[PDB]
């Protein structure tokens, strides 16, 4: 997680070394500053704001000892950009005249171009000819004018005072910390990323995924292997298990090498590439372990090993890795996503267990049967028990060898495993002291694998089953409530149509809430994003700014209206502007068809010019699946009267295809002609009405 | 999930074919336009707000040569509603004349009425008698009209300047497009329905539900019985095993069948119905592993089988049901709700594993008794342990059959249930390194399924019981908060009780937040549906127009107010108007009664002419369950003033019951008989509060 970053100040700042700095524009005329530093404004006595905005050429602290000779070298050497030092007589606020010296150094774009000036500062008032204008004593002003040279009398020139002709280079030490500016140069004003080291590779590479399988395997075949040669007294009669074991190895040594030469996670940080330190920090970590892992000690022993036993500490030696692999190995829960990967991690971990405790099993019985010295057969150990029991016993002449080994792993396997899954078949038995601690043992750690298996397994079952309980429980309570009022069929049909639909196509995501959680300016750009279509094909808003066109998409809100429902209800005040992106609206006023709406069409009322309210005079009813993009009148006026350029334009250009305002009046074809058929067919003592219909007449005249 | 929905636009502009239409309306004089289309405008010049409600006799475009016969027999095709194509010299925004060609097509509607025209058009100037008024050259008039043609010109005709004389052919290329508009015209104007096409049936019908059951009983009776035959060597001397095979078989041919004719969801959409990929669709997706699970290998095999273990993956074949059905089954998940039909798929599918271990329990027993040519009777078998200790044991003079099939079944049962269920009693061993292995996965399988029976039956058990402990916890909340604040009996009792009622009452379910849930138009219409009663029963609503009915509705809240709870007390602001729909209420004034409130009456005070808030002069007091539908003062003021037509006649018919602000001034029937009695038992120096009395006298005057 890391983000194209500028270092340029701080960077600037950290090189500087108690050092000054003032920055200008380069492709800009006459070059007026950009940048000021507390030591400039300290020694100049001039404020950081009073000198923003002024010429680079510092012409404003100019005096009557300028040279014009040292204009012209500025300003060639500004005009072509070139490095260069001078010095020369600058004027403070008091006006008094101080010696000076200068040097400028412009930067280069990633663009390839020059962009900004760079030009750094110093005082030589102390090593320089003495020049007064006006004090109350020569000695007075020396004294004020080497005052002001802290800077150059410390650490940079301590040794002058214990020596003398220091001068020789005093000049170059100063200059040496200014030419450094040029490894300050190297982001040129750019968003410089974070480049990897070379000869050192991302630990999120495909190499390295790829290689984390292979040593996943390989240490899950070496840790089942081990213990099964190590106690199982099994001999060297095949070579190629040595080859497999040596290519084995080179391949764990490959990696601990290559482990070296891989960035990690910092736990205190996001990522740490420093190979001065990645080196310390594994060393330090696990190197020293994993190479004490890491040693063939049975390839070695092929010609002489110094102890037989380091080949079974070898065991828990390769183990380190499947804490070092298996914790890291959160980083192979990254998808097997269904259901969690600790399902698989548990009973692969079971299966590896079980094993251990079959070996250290036959270990015990192993150890049991036999009396030494004693010659006892020891009648009821469970090896001797299952020998009597499979055939071939024991029989002597030295003993014989009864049960082959394969038997008896698998037995040993059955032991330890009906131990731990807790079924216990009782056919072969614990039956001296030690096979009974040793049960002891076996059967706790198992209960409280079974308790962890159950625990994971129970907790996914609930993490699937949640939601279509709380859907299915709403929908049921929705039901409940529409029975309770006695609504009819026609509209509880239409509300849980209308909940089913939104559910499976909105899920359990709020869009507000996403849109809520985005700072200002990502919201701002989704909103352009969501409502783009309307800006961009619509041409009233040609014209737009940024600022009134963000202005304006951050309150545009979008709706998804069904066939056949109503948006806007004679009677109804209108008090909303509406586009229509998709589908197809009517407009309905009388029973009678007077307009119909498609794509790229807007219906309402001029609210910016009416600035009153009016009754909505017909129905607009939905035909299609249309989406539509509604402003309200509050809004748009405020944004509008904001932004009077563009309702200049916007006022001009926006036509409204149906005013909801306005309406039209006519007649019908079946009422004329039947007017027509009355009067083939066809009042006078009328009076008081006729004197109503002059009074109704009067008064709408 | 599908909508009667209205595609008259879309099938008329993919039916169009780059052409142009003008639609109109039919029941209505001189039929002005209702619709206008982009090519339309462009070759017109006249923009679409421009010629809306225009003549649909196209008079607006009228000019000098324009033929009054024309004019006739356009009238009389309007007027009969017929279909016919005219050719017409037309005039454009320039009063240029350009040659034309007219096609009308009325359509009917749903309700058989004649509502909408549909009048196409096109251009012919290229083709027709050169007619000039006002051009600077001949040529170049001829340019100029030849350039509007491009329609003509494009693919439509593009063959012409490749031949000649093909003017026998292009007007009926033009025309063959616009006679196809009768196709679009078959929606009529109307919420066309999809229909289902012929002879594929929907998937929800009760047919398929009751088909649905019976194929799932037959492949579980199938996956049952399949093992049982294949493994344990039973002969065929039962035929009629066979016919029940034969109907089974024919029964999933039915099925397999059938799936061609059945719709199904698609997961890319909602439903699917179109015959020409509905085939395909199950073609590629089961079809092909279907039949070749649905031959009868076992039939055919009563002639002769090309092999005896087809019979086998027989079983495996059926089972692509289990998963074709089994997973499809979420659809049984439909109505066993007690519980989640989990619990009865993971016990059934527990019984069947049980079965298919059993089974080859008895396969690995049944390889592993006999040494074949070594002779060896492998005592320690598990099968010969058994044969021992059932009795009967195996005898030789060929070898005897010892143990009955029937007991070996059984027994294996046992076997495989014990393992499964983790209780390991011990009497029937693995004892070789075949069943060895075979326990090590019995177990873990087990041990897995056991795992999930448990995390569902413990999903269920907190699912019932979530509810119960929140209400239980709220409630002794609010009784350790009562509790702490010393509150007396009467009033703890009382809220206690109104908590309890109103839980038992409303549930988990929040009234506003169901009305919120649902957009503006059904939450207004639900609005008015919970106030019915009041608008029509109360006379005052009898004059209300559908806005000011809904924007009333809208802000109409209701109350339940238990008997002995007051609402409106002495010293109280009084701002809002209630009429009573149930129950009774009492208004009390100095501890007497003044009026009694029923059903249909409504109390309060007259904002709308008061215009001032004014003090409760009297207690209101419940009697009898009653329900108050309740207006606030600024709503109402709003709405009234928004509607002042309304307003007009709801000041002069709502008239109130009692007047809040009013009061009435009486005596009582005590005090005038006490003061009766005291004057029957009869201030001169009491100047001061003579004058005081004088005072207020003068005052209140």
């Amino acid at each position: 997680l890391v983000a194209p970053q500028n270092t340029f100040l701080e960077n600037i700042v950290r090189r500087s070394n108690d050092t000054n700095f003032v920055l200008g524009n380069a492709q800009i005329v006459d070059w007026p500053i950009v940048y000021s530093n507390d030591g400039f404004c300290k020694l100049s006595g001039y404020h950081r704001a009073e000198v923003m905005q002024k010429s680079s050429a510092c012409s404003f602290m100019y005096g009557e000892l300028t040279d014009k000779d040292t204009v012209e070298k500025v300003r060639q050497t500004f005009e072509n950009y070139e490095m260069n030092s001078f010095e020369i007589l600058m004027y403070k606020k008091n006006r008094t005249p101080v010696w000076f010296f200068v040097k400028i150094a412009p930067i280069r774009n990633e663009q390839d171009k020059v962009v900004l000036f760079l030009c750094t500062f110093s005082d030589i008032t102390a090593f320089k000819q003495p020049i007064e204008d006006d004090s109350c004593k020569g000695w007075g002003k020396f004294a004020r004018l080497t005052r002001a040279l802290t800077s150059s009398r410390g650490v940079l020139q301590q040794l002058a005072p214990s020596v003398q002709k220091g001068e020789n280079v005093h000049k170059h030490s100063r200059l040496a910390e200014v030419l450094q500016l040029g490894s300050d140069i190297l982001p040129q004003y750019k968003q410089e990323a974070p480049k990897t080291p070379p000869h050192i590779i991302l630990h999120y590479c495909v190499f390295k995924t790829t290689w984390d399988w292979i040593i996943l395997i390989l240490t899950f075949y070496t840790a089942i292997l081990v213990p099964y040669n190590v106690s199982f007294k099994t001999r060297q009669n095949n070579v190629a298990w040595l080859v497999v074991d040596s290519i084995v190895d080179v391949i764990f040594l490959v990696d601990i090498v290559l482990n070296f030469h891989t960035t990690f996670v910092g736990p205190a940080g996001e990522v740490i590439s420093d190979p001065k330190l990645i080196r310390m920090n594994y060393l330090k970590t696990w190197f020293v372990i994993d190479l004490l892992s890491c040693l063939p000690y049975d390839v070695i022993n092929a010609f002489e090993n110094v102890d037989e036993g380091i080949s079974s500490l070898f065991s828990s030696l390769k183990v380190v890795r499947l804490l070092r692999l298996g914790r890291v190995a959160r980083k192979l829960d990254h998808y097997i996503e269904y259901g969690a990967a600790v399902l698989v991690l548990l009973v692969c971990v079971f299966g590896l267990a079980a094993h251990w405790m079959a070996c250290i099993w036959y270990s015990i019985g192993d150890y049991e049967i036999f009396d030494e010295d004693t010659k006892t057969i020891r009648n009821n150990s469970w090896l001797y028990q299952l020998a009597l029991d499979i055939g071939t016993p024991y029989q002597f002449n030295k003993w014989e060898g009864g049960p082959s080994k394969n038997s008896v792993y698998i037995s040993s396997l059955y032991f330890t495993m009906t131990s731990l899954t807790s079924v216990g078949f009782g056919n072969i038995a614990p039956s001296t002291d030690i096979e009974k601690i040793f049960a002891v043992a076996i059967m706790m750690i198992g209960s409280l694998l079974y308790a962890t298996i159950f625990g994971n397994v129970t907790t996914i079952f609930q993490q699937m089953y949640a939601n279509t309980n709380r859907y299915h429980e709403m929908l049921n309570s929705v039901r409940d409530f529409l029975k309770l009022y006695q609504v009819p069929k026609g509209l509880s049909e239409r509300v849980m149509d209308y909940i089913v639909s939104t559910w499976s196509m909105s899920r359990g995501i709020d869009t507000e809430k996403v849109l809520q959680i985005c700072p200002k300016d990502m919201r701002a750009d989704i909103c352009v994003h969501l409502n783009r279509k309307v800006f961009k094909e619509h041409p009233a808003f040609r014209l737009a700014s940024d600022g009134c066109l963000r202005a304006l998409a951050m309150e545009f809100q979008t709706v998804h209206c069904a066939p056949g429902d109503l948006i806007y209800h004679a009677g109804e005040s209108v008090d909303s502007l509406c586009f229509v992106v998709s589908g197809s609206l009517e407009v309905i006023q009388d029973d009678e068809v007077v307009a119909i709406l498609g794509k790229g069409d807007v219906f309402g009322d001029v609210f910016w010019k009416e600035a009153t309210l009016a009754q909505s005079c017909a129905n607009v009813r939905a035909l299609t699946y249309c989406d539509l993009h509604v402003i309200k009148r509050d809004a748009l006026q405020k944004v509008l009267e904001f932004y009077t350029a563009f309702s200049h334009s916007f006022s001009r250009n926006l036509i409204l295809t149906y005013n909801l305002r306005k309406r039209i009046v006519f007649r019908k074809i079946s009422d004329v002609k039947r007017e027509e058929e009355e009067r083939m067919k066809r009042l006078p003592p009328d009076h008081p009405v006729r004197r109503l219909f002059q009074r109704f007449r009067q008064q709408k005249e």
